[PDB]
């Protein structure tokens, strides 16, 4: 259970970085 | 300034992942 919870938190942090990268790409296109 | 701010947030997210990986390693070790 705890191991899965920590993996979920790592996934959340990756998704947050994916969003920031998409903003960076759109700012470069702008 | 905003470009630097977004890079700073990405660095923060990577440091949070580094911390989770250290916890994962220590849990596996016991």
């Amino acid at each position: 259970e705890t191991e899965k919870l920590i993996r979920e938190k790592d996934e959340e942090l990756r998704r947050m970085q994916e969003m920031l990268h998409k903003i960076q790409k759109q700012m470069k296109e702008n």
